[PDB]
DNA sequence: AAGCACTGACTCATGAAGT
DNA sequence: ACTTCATGAGTCAGTGCT
């Protein structure tokens, strides 16, 4: 039995494996994403309300 | 006896804790500026009611 | 250079969820 | 309690950096 267990979990593993660098590409990705949207909006507000001070209202954060 | 396994066991340690505290960071990244984003949408209807925002700028598939 | 730290991958032992 | 797949950590092999 452990000679087929220990196949399985060696294909296990490397799903795991790939599972988490797939997950950091990912969540890199939708950080830059939301990040850029962020900025989007904060400018169509500015355009729409230019005697608004977005930046005071809702404060930036760090990327 | 008598081996290196000592150090390489640390680089180990490092090198996952390097990669899990990356994954962990852009997580956190992404879950502040989804709310903060989120923030932006409200205000942004609140302040300008008759604007179709989500089809100048769609959500994005957190 | 040539040695030391970094990382990919295999194995082990446990963890977590569904039966 | 059993079965299975997922994963944190030690280890070895190969890589890369200075």
């Amino acid at each position: 039995m452990l000679e087929i267990k220990r196949y399985k979990n060696r294909v296990a593993a490397r799903k795991s494996r790939a599972k988490f660098k797939q997950l950091l590409q990912h969540y890199r990705e939708v950080a830059a994403a939301k990040s850029s949207e962020n900025d989007r909006l904060r400018l169509l507000l500015k355009q729409m309300c230019p005697s608004l001070d977005v930046d005071s209202i809702i404060p930036r954060t760090p990327d």
